[PDB]
C-alpha cells in the first residue's frame, strides 16, 4: 500500500554532514584532553579540494546513539554555538569542526584580564545565554556548560562548545554508580549531584558558574575546597562569593541561578534579556579600573 499522510509543518532539516577520509586530516598538535577525549588542532584539506582549513579534531576513549548525536551537533545554526563540520569513521570515530583561533574563554579571560572590559564581559554573559536559548528551544540539555567549553572566535564573539556529548558517554539512568558523573561537580546543580536530573533549569545553574569564572577573570569555583565537601556545603546554603568588579545586581543574576528550586531559576530568556540591558550602560554594572 502507501503510507497514510500526516503532514506537521516542521522544516526539512537540511543540515549537511560530511563523511570524511581518514587521510583528509592532520594533526598539528594536541590542545586539550580529559574525560570527553582528546582535541587536537589540526588541518582537513578535503576531497579534491586545495585548501588547508584549520579544524579541530576531537576523538573519544552505541554506534547508532552516536550517529544520532552527531545529527544533533551538525544542526545546530546559531552565531553562539559550534556546528559539526564532519565525522571521520576510522579508525575510531572522530568528530571534526572549525578551529577558534582565539581559543578558549577560560584561558582568554586570564591572559587578558588587565585588557578586558565591563562592555565585553556583560556581552560574552548575553551570546552565552543566546545560545542556551537555543539549545533549550531544541530541548537540548548541554550537561557541562563551563567557561572552559566557551570558545573564542573573535574577542567580540564567542560559541559554546560540546552539548550532547556528555549524555552519548554517560547516559540517562538516574543513579550514580560507583563511578559517579564525568561533568565538575563544582559546575553542577545540586539535584544533579543526588541523581541524574538534568534539564535546561541544571544548565542554567552552570550558566552561573561560567559566568562567575568571568567576571573573577578565569576564577576558580570553590577554589581548595574538595569536590566530596561540596553537596553537603550546597545544602547548608554555601554558594561562591561576590566576584570585587561586581554590583550587587549582577551578583544577585548569579545568586539566582543557585537557588534550590530549579523553577525559581531564571530562565535563558530572562538572562539574556537582563545582561543585554545590563551591556547597554555596562559601566553601571561592573566596575573595572580604567575601564573608562
Ligand atoms: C582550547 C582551544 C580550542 C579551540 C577550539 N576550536 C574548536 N573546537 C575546539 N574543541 C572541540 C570541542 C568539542 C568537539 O567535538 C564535540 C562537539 C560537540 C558539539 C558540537 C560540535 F561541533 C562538536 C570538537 Cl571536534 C572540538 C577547540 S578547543
Amino acid at each position: 500500500l502507501v503510507e497514510p499522510l500526516t503532514p506537521s509543518g516542521t522544516a526539512p532539516n537540511q543540515a549537511q554532514l560530511r563523511i570524511l577520509k581518514e587521510t583528509e586530516l592532520k594533526r598539528v598538535k594536541v590542545l586539550g584532553s580529559g574525560a570527553f577525549g582528546t582535541v587536537y588542532k589540526g588541518i582537513w584539506v578535503p576531497e579534491g579540494e586545495t585548501v588547508k582549513i584549520p579544524v579541530a579534531i576531537k576523538i573519544l576513549n552505541a554506534n547508532v546513539e552516536f550517529m544520532d548525536e552527531a545529527l544533533i551537533m551538525a544542526s545546530m545554526d546559531h552565531p553562539h554555538l559550534v556546528r559539526l563540520l564532519g565525522v571521520c569513521l576510522s579508525p575510531t570515530i572522530q568528530l571534526v569542526t572549525q578551529l577558534m583561533p582565539h581559543g578558549c574563554l577560560l584561558e582568554y579571560v586570564h591572559e587578558h584580564k588587565d585588557n578586558i572590559g565591563s562592555q565585553l564581559l556583560l556581552n560574552w554573559c548575553v551570546q552565552i545565554a543566546k545560545g542556551m536559548m537555543y539549545l533549550e528551544e531544541r530541548r537540548l540539555v548541554h550537561r557541562d556548560l563551563a567557561a572552559r567549553n566557551v570558545l573564542v572566535k573573535s574577542p567580540n564573539h564567542v560559541k559554546i562548545t560540546d552539548f550532547g556529548l556528555a549524555r552519548l558517554l554517560e547516559g540517562d539512568e538516574k543513579e550514580y554508580n560507583a563511578d559517579g558523573g564525568k561533568m565538575p561537580i563544582k559546575w553542577m546543580a545540586l539535584e544533579c549531584i543526588h541523581y541524574r536530573k538534568f534539564t535546561h533549569q541544571s544548565d542554567v545553574w552552570s550558566y552561573g558558574v561560567t559566568i562567575w569564572e568571568l567576571m573573577t577573570f578565569g576564577g576558580k569555583p570553590y577554589d581548595g575546597i574538595p569536590t566530596r565537601e561540596i553537596p553537603d556545603l550546597l545544602e547548608k546554603g554555601e554558594r561562591l562569593p561576590q566576584p570585587p568588579i561586581c554590583t550587587i545586581d549582577v551578583y544577585m543574576v548569579m545568586v539566582k541561578c543557585w537557588m534550590i528550586d530549579a523553577d525559581s531559576r531564571p530562565k535563558f530568556k530572562e538572562l539574556a534579556a537582563e545582561f543585554s540591558r545590563m551591556a547597554r550602560d555596562p559601566q553601571r554594572y561592573l566596575v573595572i579600573q580604567g575601564d573608562d
